[PDB]
């Protein structure tokens, strides 16, 4: 690895969250939980922190919308992409979107994953990490990939230790 033309990690040991939409499936409360809970779990492996902003852009804008919007790349609704996030680096780098219009779920049995994607897309808002694995935490299109428990797979593990460490196997793919 996940290696890509952006600053990978941020150069502070605390970044901000700024939740400037967010969705209707779970509660407001539930996102910030949700997040929280993921973040930790990601802080888990390493000991970067995070704390919201009080009137000011943050480094990780969450946003939400409902089939296409005024960023970059326009949403679809329900298919095709479920959310969207950008490299760290300042600015728009680190925020992540994501389609309020596809069913959101905290982890019931049916419907997407909150916990799963916040940890997909906030993974990428810290400094990259996507990988070809069949059970990858990043896998690109769900399968295999049990989103009902991730709690950080081996992709995840891969890709921090890899970035807040040095060994790798060499793989393609
Ligand atoms: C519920 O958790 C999920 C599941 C799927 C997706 S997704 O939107 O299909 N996904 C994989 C395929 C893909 C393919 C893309 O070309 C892409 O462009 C930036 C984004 C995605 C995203 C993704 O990796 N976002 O970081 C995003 C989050
Ligand atoms: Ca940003
Ligand atoms: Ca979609
Ligand atoms: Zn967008
Ligand atoms: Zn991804």
């Amino acid at each position: 690895y996940s290696l890509f033309p952006n600053s990978p990690k941020w150069t502070s040991k605390v970044v901000t969250y700024r939740i400037v939409s967010y969705t209707r499936d779970l509660p407001h409360i539930t996102v910030d939980r949700l997040v929280s809970k993921a973040l930790n779990m990601w802080g888990k492996e390493i000991p970067l922190h995070f704390r919201k902003v009080v009137w000011g852009t943050a480094d990780i804008m969450i946003g939400f919308a409902r089939g296409a919007h005024g960023d970059s790349y326009p949403f679809d609704g329900p298919g095709n992409t479920l959310a969207h996030a950008f490299a760290p680096g300042t600015g728009l780098g680190g925020d992540a979107h994501f389609d309020e219009d596809e069913r959101w779920t905290d982890g019931s049995s049916l419907g997407i994953n909150f916990l799963y994607a916040a940890t997909h897309e906030l993974g990428h808002s810290l400094g990259m990490g996507h990988s070809s694995d069949p059970n990858a935490v990043m896998y690109p299109t769900y399968g295999n990939g049990d989103p009902q428990n991730f709690k950080l797979s081996q992709d995840d593990i891969k890709g921090i230790q890899k970035l807040y460490g040095k060994r790798s196997n060499s793989r393609k793919k």
